[PDB]
């Protein structure tokens, strides 16, 4: 009837190839995109078997049965459309069975041409100014808007207000529930912050658990009131994952800005200091930046952490633990592989959680000091351990290094002296940097990895996620290993997207010559899923717990 | 009838939101994706006006009239779906009018959720191992396959054959016709090479005009025969652009490999030397790599180009020309901006085309020598020019630098001495590097740009194209200007994708704090289109030709 005309126009408005066929393969429908993809019109193709017109194969018998039984309209399947004349078209395929009520009458195929991706200019433009997960503006667009707000000649009558709000429990949800849970929590916090702001305000996701807010031409008191409202609004959120709730809060840093006097870098640094202060003072609060109040408090904090870290070093209260990393490949003979983990005890002998000292040690530039103690005591422990002729030889000793060590020019001289003093083969050492630390100082990370590899050391890129940016960065980072962020592994057996991310990290890591490591392997079921996938190494509670390493 | 059931299943197999409405906005159809996007089911939404259920607006009256008159099913439009409760969903919109034959009965909207892009793992996996334009394997996947072919234990009985085939006229088509023409020529050469190869062979696009071929377990004679066939097959291609033909040929480099002895880096370097030799010897030929024949010929070539470049320097046969760059912005007062261009004359006084000396000077490491002459004679010319009190002062002198200069540690000392000798303000100098040179040695390009900017010099990133990789690279490259590749500008008034690429480069360049420059602005119509877009500067024959600069 008239339904046909409407359905045709609608399916012609779809950019992807749409193929409808019977159980035998006889072509019932093709939209213009499918026609261009197949090199066959519907007038000529109608009724004829699919396989006698073109082919749909894997990268160099029939796909119909796979659709009606096995594979369905869930995940996309990478295929080639062989035109049996003009070679091929690379596509992602989705297929679903057609029903009459109970009777399987045919099949629908939706084919996306991989080659058309470079033509989506509105999407590319959107992706450069927005966060792919939340849909909010990214750091790039946010800083641009903040710079305009500070330098613009028009609509610059009042004072602006910059906010940094960190979600306090992001890491907790991401590690204990998995990546999918962390993503859902960020999307809900995003909705709630959007709901609490008005048109004219910029809301961004700056990275990880951090959001950015810009209130343009906002009086001082009003800005501080809005911040307190948003903060309390997050406390009122009831986030749950598989029935399990979480108490969500934000630590907020607020800085009042004046267009013409306030600088982009000064603004960002101020909101950062104020946000850190809000966390230092409790975590579920707002901290308004003041020139006297915040600089004195940061100077006080610097003095206290210099004393705290040095006293902990002087009183032999730092220690090293070792967690095993095992190969998942057959007939393994590489020697014990461990990752070293730092631990700190307080004056009473109680273990100090890492978030109680590492963020302060990073903030106050005390990490090169910690890294130097770690590396030296690792070497010192390896020598002592080697006194035992029966001791299981260590083939790999993985050590994590901070951004501050990455940018330190004197580290290589310190390391050369450690090799001469302790006689550890450089080859047995694997230094690790997170993907975040590497990208934050890219040029210095590239030089640092190449210099250390020239010494004979190995390198690992930790907390890695798949993406075009990550794989582009990986092209320039000559690491030996790629360590999958544990949050993907944690729920890979429950989340099909986290399972697919593990598969993608593994496949691409291997294409780029990297060996792959999965962390947070807490069960043998996860371990066997990773082995089926092809991951090289595994680490977690199913492999072995962190054990005392240093004496 | 039964058409409805089929149409529903088909539209439910589409991941994008599908909305069908009447001229008034009354909702006739929603597929499940549209329902999730709008937060409204069809049972509840049917008949009701669109705007009273949700909104579709620009980034913070009606869109129906825009669809039935102005905007259509061509380009995607970035919009926000305001749910009037749970804030929004960022989307790309495509809209087409519905007809009965002549009567406009309604509208179809196809909405792509921008936030779902990070969930396409099969697409991401595909994009990391494939060239987005041709659909062939990329450099990354190709090198991986070549490495496997050389180290594998199984299926490694014979000798493999590696080929590099460069399309001789790619630059010619790309510059004279535009980017869209260059892309179409590569897609046709891709089809033809695919058509000439069998399943088991790897065909890749390695970059620009270069393709890579791997023939595994191929006897020597057969490999050389296949190469000659492919080469002749390209000569038989009849490529045309708007009725205008081009004579297409490939320069081919072939190297026979032995798995277990041949190295990845040695293989790639050999095929490269052989491909360069094929070009040096005529361009429409195959050059089989031989250890004696090619190394002697490259050693002979090195000796001849050392003598040729030094003699040209000694006989004052190199010269500089200057082409103007003008601001497109209102009330301009920045002083004359020029880009310096190298020219070389032969022993008879005739101009030598750049491709007759620059590729050899790059190949044989003679570019730092050329760059040093260029920079010094630019400074020397600026001093001489300044003797005239009436001479138009030069505010910007743009100079292009090679990859070899980027990686030269002594250049900054040479430049410091030039500043002390000629007294040119560093601020008046803008150094340029192509996006290709920068990415080829990323770490050294970052350090080089930062060091030169500390001296007071400006920097420009030339031959720039929009893309996620380009914008990711741009994040780390602290340049002042972004120069749009001329091939996009050349056909922007005829190709809607090249027009959209110019708009995207401009918009993102501005977000990243860069000032934008368009090259190949050959007409005032192109110039005014660029001004409407917001491009900062223009260069080309409509602005002014290259004129003698040095004496």
């Amino acid at each position: 009837d008239a339904e046909r005309e409407r359905a045709q126009i609608t399916l012609a408005s779809i950019g992807d190839g749409v193929i409808t066929a019977d159980t035998q393969g006889g072509i019932s429908y093709l939209n213009p995109a499918a026609e261009q993809m197949t090199n066959w019109t519907l007038d000529k193709a109608r009724g004829l078997p699919l396989a006698s017109l073109f082919r749909i194969v894997d990268e160099s018998l029939l796909i119909e049965q796979i659709l009606s039984g096995e594979i369905d309209g869930g995940r996309e399947h990478s295929k080639l459309v062989l035109r049996h004349d003009g070679s091929s078209v690379p596509v992602t395929l989705v297929g679903a069975p057609i029903h009459r009520g109970a009777e399987i009458t045919g099949v629908v195929l939706v084919l996306h041409d991989m080659t058309r991706e470079r033509q989506y200019m509105a999407r590319l433009s959107w992706q450069a100014t927005h966060d792919a997960l939340t849909g909010l503006t990214n750091r790039r667009e946010f800083e641009y808007r903040l710079q305009i707000a500070l330098e613009r000649l028009e609509r610059n009558s009042g004072r602006h207000a910059l906010m940094f709000l960190d979600l306090d429990q992001f890491k907790l949800v991401n590690d204990t529930c998995g990546h999918a849970a962390g993503d859902e929590l960020l999307r809900q916090v995003c909705t709630l912050l959007q709901q609490g702001l008005r048109e004219g305000d910029t809301l961004a996701r700056l990275g990880g658990d951090e959001f950015g807010i810009l209130l343009e031409n906002c009086p001082a008191e009003k800005a501080v009131e809005i911040a307190d409202h948003l903060r309390k609004t997050i406390q009122d959120l009831h986030f749950t994952w598989s029935g399990q709730p979480f108490n969500c809060t934000v630590s907020v840093g607020l800085v009042h800005l004046l267009p013409g006097i306030s600088t982009l870098e000064e603004a960002l640094r101020s909101a950062d200091m104020a946000c850190y202060m809000a966390k230092e003072k409790g975590r579920n609060r707002v901290q308004v930046f003041h020139q006297d109040d915040v600089e004195l408090s940061m100077r006080f904090g610097e003095m206290t952490w210099v004393q705290r870290i040095h006293l902990a070093l002087e009183e032999d209260r730092f220690s090293l633990y070792a967690q095993p990393i095992v190969p998942l490949g057959e007939g393994a003979e590489e020697g014990l592989h461990v990752e070293l983990l730092l631990r700190l005890r307080d004056e009473g002998g109680r273990l100090v959680p890492p978030l109680s000292f590492i963020p302060a040690a990073e903030r106050y530039g005390l990490m090169t000091l910690i890294d130097r103690w770690v590396v030296e005591n690792a070497f010192r422990t390896l020598v002592e351990r080697a006194q035992d002729p029966r001791a299981e030889p260590i083939g790999t000793c993985a050590i994590n290094l901070s951004g501050a060590t990455i940018g330190d020019e004197s580290f290589l001289q310190f390391l050369t002296e450690l090799f001469a003093r302790y006689r550890i083969p450089p080859q047995t050492i694997c230094f690790e940097v997170t993907e975040t630390v590497a990208v934050a100082n890219l040029a210095s990370a590239i030089r640092f990895i190449n210099e250390l590899k020239d010494t004979g050391c190995r390198f690992s890129l930790d907390d890695f996620c798949a993406g075009m940016s990550s794989f582009i960065y990986l092209k320039h980072l000559p690491v030996d290993y790629l360590k999958i962020d544990g949050s993907f592994v944690k729920d890979m057996l429950e989340d099909p997207i986290d399972r697919a991310m593990v598969q993608v990290i593994n496949h691409i890591g291997h294409v780029m010559g990297k060996r792959t490591i999965a962390e947070f392997v807490e069960t043998v079921e996860v371990m066997e899923a990773l082995r089926e996938i092809g991951i090289d190494y595994a680490q977690g509670l199913a492999i072995g717990a962190p054990l005392p390493f240093s004496r």
